[PDB]
């Protein structure tokens, strides 16, 4: 009569990363570094169930992913190769630059200052890929960076699933936009569930895929998807002002239309961000 668990290696490691997480939420250095880049990310709403990093056992006798990045001082992180995003993230360079990089330091600094006793204790070595969720099912990579989507196809290049990766909370999280002509007088997602309801044949244009994945989650089949279409705000922008879509959904907002003509609100519909770790041998 045994429970018999899997032996999760990455266990003690996503519980420190989500307990320094917790942690650079309470000592405000999180939401500095997102004023500091003066990016539009939320963090996570709710911590109140997370573990306290003082808590958090950080003694090499546990047989774990955690164990090694200590005897090494060292952790190697994954990421997409040859992505430029500006301020956002700059990974042309190694080692890289700009917000999400720049949170993964903040972390294993906090986690560094818990184990050891310095914000520079422990290296963090980052590794670039093609496909990062190969290279972590293969432990090259004890981590995926934190800015993948939570809703991530975790997948080789075959196209066929990863089962033994598993993921961490989605620590940060930016907001869908919705931009619609006035004319329409729905400035609000439940004036907008109505028109949609009472319409067919709707078409929904998207700048990302993440951005009609936020809204086909509240819509379904009722309307079409079109994302592939657009690379740029004034891509979307002409098409939703052409009327042949009925809404542009968009994370951002460079420049405004005119007031009188053309209406934006935020959903509040996330989209979420998550490291990935392996879960299992």
């Amino acid at each position: 009569g045994v429970e018999e668990v899997v032996n999760n290696k990455a266990k003690r490691l996503i519980d420190i990363y989500h307990a320094a997480v917790k942690e650079l939420i309470q000592n405000e250095e999180l939401i500095d570094l997102i004023d500091k880049h003066n990016v539009d990310y939320s963090v996570i709403e709710s911590i109140e169930n997370l573990p306290n990093l003082a808590d958090i056992n950080v003694k090499d006798d546990i047989d774990d992913v955690l164990s090694e990045i200590i005897k090494k001082k060292e952790v190697k992180i994954g990421a997409l190769k040859n992505k430029n995003w500006g301020i956002i993230g700059n990974y042309e360079q190694n080692p890289p630059v700009g917000f999400w990089p720049d949170v993964m330091y903040i972390i294993w600094e906090t986690i560094s200052k818990h184990i050891f006793n310095d914000e520079d204790a422990i290296n963090i070595a980052y590794n670039y890929y093609d496909n990062v969720f190969v290279a972590l099912n293969d432990k090259d990579i004890h981590m995926t960076d934190n800015y993948f989507l939570s809703n991530s196809r975790l997948v080789d290049q075959s196209g066929n699933n990863l089962p033994k990766l598993t993921s961490g909370l989605p620590i940060i999280k930016h907001s869908n936009k919705i931009m619609i002509l006035k004319e329409y007088n729905i400035n609000n997602l439940e004036d907008l569930k109505s028109y949609i309801s009472k319409n067919e044949g709707l078409k929904i244009a998207c700048l990302t895929e993440a951005n009609c994945n936020a809204l086909k989650n509240i819509f379904l089949d009722k309307v079409t998807y079109d994302y592939k279409s657009f690379s740029s705000y004034i891509d979307l922008s002409k098409s939703v002002l052409s009327k042949s879509h009925i809404i542009g959904v968009i994370s951002g907002i460079p420049f405004n239309f005119n007031e009188h003509k053309i209406n934006v609100f935020d959903s509040f519909l996330k989209t979420g961000h998550s490291a990935y770790f392996k879960a299992a041998a």
